[PDB]
């Protein structure tokens, strides 16, 4: 089948719901997409919904010829690497530990998809709740219940259905348990200091509310360290140290979902390590290719946890082997590269690009924010917002929309300032249109 | 590293509970797994959980380099399906519609993962019958249950831990809804037409009990067509051909978990072909390498079902992009060497050699069964059982557990008779040790 048959021959079996391409395989590189239908090259901040760390056939690995014969013997098969090792494996789990590991995080889980990178965090947090009850002459059938935040996305799977709650299209008519759900005190324009601060009181007297009405049930917090899909909200490093306070006096695991924020996007490994603030355990996807969740602090605790205890934890294949092998090369790259240096620097560029936006087109460019290359603004109205969208899908500048309000930016980290610039020039020539 | 560092290296990150080799991705091969450290031969009656058609590295497509090519370009990247489209993808589709499609369930959905395919079949149920009962006045709160087999496995997600009831370790401490389970009337050794009639009648009737007692809000039943991990326990047609009559009665989805027993194991591309039952949705994965559902009969009576809204189901990735060009690559293997009769005549003589074992150990090899390739036998007790995959194990042939008593073989498509001679060699030079 041709290119322009794409559409036609997918259509007759599923939703065809996506971009007007044809992404070309080959000619796709970088900070650019190529449409293979008519040639057109799209600037790329979009990167497939954040998972592209380097973007399009980097030449590190394109050219690496060594690299070539690792990745066709890894391709070639699908272990269930669960029960069989190889050297594949063990060279992608050193290098994982190498790059982004934290010494007190010493428990690798890998897995295929997000959501399950979330529900196997949830799962060690059940189990460690339990078994922390029971060893205290508490009931271990308490501990079930999932403390989180208004505005989150965590997945589309049984558990994380439950914790998502952005637009009523994801969750509705599918069954979910009653899990407590507090306000999200993400900063916002013309917000001092006291007001911040009063706004978080108030989310933690909501958390504090939470654990003393459901005693010894609540078995862990979750969060985005960033909210992605809910509109890039962020939070003060203030609002997790707190939080990270009040799990410890409850006994409950505070667990960082960094699919969306993890992998070097925020100029550092993960997000949480600009926040000070201690995880017990992380879940991490996207830009890692290979899914899953690095586990310590307080979960060591409990001798009998999931990650000491056969059959507890597990899928078919533990983690697609092609993508460890991809992964690894890609960390190699970041590591040799300096690449977590070059996003904070390049993001502190195109931060400045949007607050210089903000100050041309003050009542139309709203709240322009970031940490390293996970950058956004805001629009009036979703009209405007969606609009907007359009503009620059015209421009060949592809970005995502999130929330009512939002344009996210999501580059590779190896964005150059001259992509930016073409970026923030078609926002620039799409604005007066849209306003 | 180096293959006999694997382990060491591993276990510093994972609880290292596998297989005691380690796999040579290019030296194994066919029915073969090649262990790194010795070089030792293992024959495979295990094929990564049943995941693998062709077993490692097939000739047709390690010699084909316009595949080679192919799977390369894939490779290399790992594109969004879900919003971007590429020509790799859609002659994925069209052959997985081609070879595996059923003209009365068009709608397509992959997705990462077997339990997330059983998952993406229960939210297209939970919606539909929320939608079916909201159009017939009945209260759109209600359809959030699932009707469910003892023994039955469908994963370790959300949902499916609701589902799954095999081994304890597995559900423990894990949050579950409370969802309506009835016996499994599996065929058993010494049970004749009419004992079988009396226990089928049983299952029945539970099941009816609990449409009528959660009424208007069970929205499926979910079966394996035969159990797998449950201990390789077939059913009748009879049975099925009830329960897909109590289901329309009750206006209830049936939908059946092929991730074990599809992609031509029992002899035809799915179980179900062989029972004569229309299931209105079918769960695939393992062999398929990427995962989803096919759905169709009864969903298509609600227009805006979850294949006709769009982002009602959905992933980042909506499946690895590599496994859809392996997997087409395998399809077309399959199709042009007929290895669905393939599976069916090297069934029949797997199965034969099996009632021959029992004739000569009768009071040692139980209950000899199968359906094409999916064999297995019972032993008198779990120890029993224990020990003879010990003792094939140290004879090089890799075999599973299953429940408490049961040994079951999971060859490739491929597999030859003499291959098939050499693991019932074994398993006659182990039984005199094991009694
Ligand atoms: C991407 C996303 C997920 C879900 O990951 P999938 O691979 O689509 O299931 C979970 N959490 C966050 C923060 C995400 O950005
Ligand atoms: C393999 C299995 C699953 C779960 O698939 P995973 O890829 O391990 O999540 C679901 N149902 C059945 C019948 C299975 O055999």
């Amino acid at each position: 089948t041709t290119p322009d048959r794409v559409h036609e021959v997918l259509g007759r079996s599923m939703l065809v719901d996506g971009l007007d391409i044809v992404l070309d395989l080959t000619r796709s590189g970088g900070s650019y997409l190529v449409d293979a239908i008519t040639g057109r090259r799209y600037l790329d901040m979009f990167t497939f919904v954040a998972s592209s760390a380097l973007g399009m056939n980097p030449p590190a690995l394109v050219d690496d010829r060594e690299f070539h014969a690792e990745l066709m013997q890894a391709a070639l098969n699908k272990p269930s690497n669960s029960d069989v090792y190889s050297v594949a494996m063990a060279r992608f789990v050193e290098t994982f530990a190498r790059v982004l590991g934290d010494p007190a995080l010493p428990h690798l889980f890998f897995v295929e998809g997000g959501a399950l990178a979330v529900e196997n965090a949830l799962k060690a947090a059940f189990d460690w709740k339990s078994r922390h009850n029971q060893a205290h002459g508490i009931d271990p059938a308490l501990g079930t219940q999932v403390l989180h935040l208004r505005g989150a996305f965590h997945g589309r799977s049984g558990y994380t259905l439950s914790l998502t709650n952005t637009k009523p299209t994801i969750t509705a008519r599918f069954p979910k348990f009653d899990w407590p759900r507090i306000d999200a005190p993400y900063m916002r324009p013309g917000l001092d200091e006291p007001a911040m601060a009063a706004l978080e009181a108030e989310a933690l007297r909501q958390a504090r509310a939470a654990f003393e009405t459901r005693p010894h049930d609540i078995a862990c917090f979750v969060a985005e360290p960033i909210q992605g899909e809910g509109g890039d909200r962020h939070f003060r490093p203030e609002f997790f140290a707190a939080m990270r306070e009040l799990c410890d006096e409850f006994d409950a695991l505070l667990i960082f979902d960094e699919v969306q924020t993890g992998c070097g996007l925020t100029g550092t490994a993960w997000a949480y390590q600009q926040l000070d603030v201690a995880p017990d355990i992380v879940a991490f996807g996207k830009k890692t290719q290979v899914c899953g969740v690095m586990a310590g602090r307080r979960v060591d605790e409990v001798a009998d946890n999931v990650f000491a205890v056969p059959s507890r934890l597990n899928s078919t294949w533990g983690g697609n082997l092609t993508d460890m092998v991809r992964a690894r090369r890609i960390l190699e790259v970041i590591e040799a590269e300096g690449l977590f240096e070059r996003a904070v620097q390049h993001g502190k560029y195109l931060r400045a690009r949007l607050d210089e936006l903000a100050a041309d087109f003050p009542a139309v460019v709203l709240d322009p924010r970031g940490r390293g290359l996970m950058c956004a603004f805001s629009l009036p109205t979703t009209a405007d917002r969606d609009e907007l969208i359009r503009q620059l899908w015209q421009r060949a500048v592809i970005v995502l929309p999130a929330g009512a309000d939002t344009v996210r930016f999501r580059p590779p980290l190896t964005v150059s300032t001259a992509e930016i610039d073409a970026a923030i020039a078609a926002v620039r020539s799409a604005l007066p249109v849209v306003t």
